[PDB]
C-alpha cells in the first residue's frame, strides 16, 4: 500500500506543487532565482514526500523484481531531484544530503539492481508508465511535456538504429541483407533528424531554461555527488560509435566517459554497451576490403554505410549547437561531436581522413 | 586449422556437390526420386565431409565462445541436412544415425551451449556469414538464394516488430509513445507483406519443390529423429502472438508448441519468448479499458493496435497458402493460423469475438 500511495502522491500532489512553485519563479525579474520565494509550497513538497519515503522504508526490500525496485527508485530519485531544483538541497552546500530518508532507500535499491542511486534517464522516458494517458513529470507545463516525449522518440529512434547495426555483425559488411540493416540504420537516423529538429522548432527557449532544466541537476545521495541524467545515457547512441567505429574505446578519454554513464542506463544496456567494447567496428571491415573496391557489395553497401556516418555526425552537431552551445568540460563534448561528425581535426584522432579516403575509393 | 578446413569446404566442394546432384535429379521423370542416381557424388559427399568432421572432434571442444560454436555446429548440420537429402541417412530406414562422427560431435556442441543438434533457421539466415558477398548454402541454383535471402528479410523484419511491441510493457497502452510503437510496428509488419509477396512472385514452385525443400528434411542425430527447420524458428513471431494476446500459453496445445520450438532458435530467443508466456498481452489490456472509450488516447491507440493484428493475420494467411497449401499436423498448423488471424472458430478458443467488439467499440 505505501508504494502505491507514494506513487499515487507523485502523480498528482507532486506536480501541483512544483508547478505552483514555477509560477512563483517565472515571475521574479530573476527567475532562475530560489532563495526567497516560495519557501511555504517547498516544506509541503519536502515534509510530505519524505514522510511517504520513511513509510516504505519497511516494505522497499521485499523485492517484487526489477521492474518494480526500478520504478520506485525512480519516484524516490524524482523527489530527490525537485528538492535539488528548489534548493532545499545542495551539493557544494553541504557535505551529505540533508534527505537521510529518501538517500538510504535510494542507493539501497540502486546498489541492489545495479543503477546510479537517483533519477535517470529512463525513469522519465522509456519507463515511464502511463496511467490513463498520464505518466510521471515534474510540472503540467506543455514544454516540459515537448522535451520528455521527443526525447523518448529520438532514444527510441536511436535504439532502432543501434539494433540493426548489431544485427550485421554475424553477416558481414559484404552480405546483401546487410545492404537492407544499413538502410534501416539510416531511417531510424533520420528520424532522430527529424524528431530534434521538431523539438528545436516547438520548444520555447525560456521555458526550457528556467522551468525544465533546473531539474535535471546534479545533487548528493549520502555523501557523493551524482551529475544529472542525459540525454544520451542509454546503450544506443554509444553503441552506434563503437559500431560504426567513429569512437575508440582504446583510449583512456573515451572508455572513461563510458565508464562514468554505465550506470544511470539499464543493467541490459550495460551489458550491451561493454560487449561493443571488445568487438571489430564496420569502419576498419571497410578499410581492410579497401582491394574489393570494384565489387558490387562493397560500392553498394560502402555508399549506405558512409551516408549513415554523415548522417550521425549531422545529429551530433545539431544535437550539440541546440542543447549545448544555447544553454570546463565543453572541450570534451565538443572532442565527442567532432568524434561523431568525423570532422578534420589534429590535436585527436577522427575518421575524417578515413572516411574520406574510403569516399574516393567509390571516387 | 581444421575448423576453417571444414569451413571452407562447406563453402566450396560442398556447394558443387548437392549442386551437380540436383542436376540429375532434376533430369528423371519422376525428380523426386534419389534412388539409384548420383550414388557417386554421394559417396564424395559423404566421405569428404565425414573425414573433415574426424579431424576436428579432436579440437572441437576447445570452447572458442558460443558464437564460434554455434557456426561449427552449423556446418556439421549442413553437411548431415545435405546427407538426409540425398537419403545417405534416412529417418525410419534407421534406429540411430548411420553418421557416427559428425553426431556425436553434432549432439556434443548443441547440448554445450543449448541448441538443438542440426541444423536450424539462424544458419543459413541471420547467422549466416558472408565472405565477399558468398555466404552458407546448398547448392548454387538461384532459387535457393531466394528463399533464403527473403526468409532472411521477412525474418528480420518480424524481429523489428516484436521489438517495438516489446518497448510498450514498460509504457502502457495509453502512453502516447506507444502510438509511435504501434506505428513501427505497423511498418515493420508490412514489409514482412511486402517482403514475402516478393518471394512468392518471383520463386519457382518446381525448383523449390524439388531442389529446395528437401533439405529442410527431418534426420536422426543419435537415435533421435530432429524434424527440420522452419521459418517461425525464432522468438520475434511468437513474440508477436503473445503481446498482441492472438494466442494463449494457458493452453497445452499452444504451450506445447513453443517447447517443440525453444531449441530450434538462439538461446537469447528462447529467454525473451519464455518471458513472454508470463507476461500481460495488450489485448487483455485494451478489453479492461472498454470505459475509456471516449479518451483520446484510446482511441487513437485502438485503431492501430487493431490495424496491428489485422495485418499479422493477413500474413499469417498469405504465408498458409503459399508455403503450406501447395507443398495430419495440418490442422494444429492451421488451428495456429486461425489463432493469429482471429477468424470465427467454434472448435477453438480465438480473438475474433473480442477483435470485433473492439472494433464496435470505435463505432
Amino acid at each position: 500500500y505505501n508504494t502505491e500511495a507514494f506513487d499515487e502522491w507523485i502523480r498528482s500532489r507532486f506536480v501541483e506543487l512544483n508547478s505552483q512553485l514555477e509560477q512563483l519563479y517565472y515571475q521574479q525579474t530573476d527567475r532562475a532565482n530560489v532563495q526567497e520565494v516560495g519557501t511555504e509550497l517547498k516544506h509541503t513538497l519536502e515534509s510530505e514526500g519524505r514522510e511517504l519515503v520513511k513509510a516504505l522504508l519497511d516494505e522497499g526490500n521485499t523485492d517484487e523484481g526489477f521492474d518494480s525496485a526500478f520504478d520506485l527508485l525512480g519516484n524516490v530519485g524524482l523527489y530527490m531531484a525537485a528538492c535539488r531544483r528548489h534548493e532545499i538541497t545542495e551539493p557544494t552546500r553541504e557535505t551529505t544530503s540533508p534527505l537521510l530518508e529518501a538517500s538510504a532507500l535510494a542507493m539501497h535499491i540502486g546498489a541492489s539492481i545495479g543503477v546510479t542511486p537517483r533519477f535517470a534517464t529512463a525513469h522519465l522516458t522509456t519507463h515511464n508508465r502511463a496511467h490513463n494517458g498520464i505518466y510521471k513529470r515534474f510540472t503540467d507545463l506543455p514544454d516540459e511535456k515537448l522535451f520528455v516525449d521527443y526525447n523518448t522518440k529520438g532514444i527510441l529512434a536511436y535504439k532502432r538504429a543501434s539494433d540493426a547495426l548489431l544485427k550485421i555483425q554475424p553477416l558481414g559488411i559484404s552480405h546483401p541483407i546487410s545492404h537492407d540493416l544499413l538502410r534501416v540504420t539510416k531511417q531510424a537516423l533520420q528520424d532522430v533528424i527529424e524528431s530534434n529538429q521538431q523539438l528545436f522548432n516547438r520548444l520555447d527557449t525560456d521555458r526550457f531554461f528556467y522551468c525544465v532544466r533546473p531539474y535535471y541537476k546534479p545533487y548528493r545521495v549520502g555523501s557523493v555527488v551524482y551529475r544529472g541524467a542525459n540525454a544520451g545515457d542509454f546503450a544506443g547512441i554509444n553503441v552506434i560509435d563503437l559500431t560504426l567505429g567513429l569512437c575508440f574505446a582504446n583510449e583512456a578519454s573515451y572508455s572513461q566517459m563510458l565508464v562514468d554513464k554505465f550506470l544511470y542506463m539499464m543493467p541490459e544496456d550495460q551489458q550491451i554497451l561493454r560487449e561493443c567494447m571488445r568487438r571489430p567496428n564496420l569502419m576498419d571491415d571497410f578499410l581492410q576490403a579497401k582491394g574489393c573496391i570494384h565489387q558490387d557489395w562493397y560500392q553498394e553497401n560502402l555508399k549506405l554505410f558512409i551516408e549513415v556516418c554523415e548522417l550521425h555526425g549531422q545529429t551530433a552537431i545539431q544535437h550539440h549547437n541546440e542543447l549545448v552551445t544555447k544553454y570546463v568540460l565543453l572541450a570534451s563534448l565538443e572532442r565527442l561531436r567532432d568524434r561523431r561528425a568525423a570532422v578534420l581535426r589534429d590535436d585527436i584522432r577522427t575518421r575524417y581522413y578515413d572516411l574520406k579516403k574510403l569516399k574516393d575509393s567509390l571516387r
